[PDB]
């Protein structure tokens, strides 16, 4: 299959299951499904508005962050060990069941 199921957890705590596809950008997918994850810099590693928390079980299956991602995340409110920039995440079968939680506050 090319299907990759994920769940967005919105800022109110509502879980929003989404049937994505391999190769989908997590930011763009969220926006297609009415999830208020905004990407101020249009996926150019120059903001942190796309900040999400990734389920711990899937965090180590993602590409290691670029130094610019670390720089942007360091500026983000409510940073966690499992924080990533959503625009840097592309769906693969390894992210089946991954949960992307929107932080309460954005920069
Ligand atoms: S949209 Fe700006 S870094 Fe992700």
């Amino acid at each position: 299959s090319d299907v990759v199921n994920v769940v967005f957890v919105d800022r109110s705590g509502q879980r929003i299951p989404v049937s994505g596809r391999v190769g989908d950008n997590v930011l763009h997918l969220a926006q297609r499904h009415g999830v208020d994850l905004e990407g101020a810099c249009e996926a150019s590693l120059a903001c942190s508005t796309c900040h999400v928390y990734v389920s711990e079980d899937h965090l180590d299956l993602l590409p290691p962050p670029e130094e610019r991602e670390d720089d942007m995340l360091d500026m983000a409110p409510l940073l966690q060990e499992n924080s990533r920039l959503g625009c840097q995440i592309v769906l693969t079968p390894e992210l089946e069941g991954a949960e992307f939680t929107l932080p309460k506050i954005t920069r």
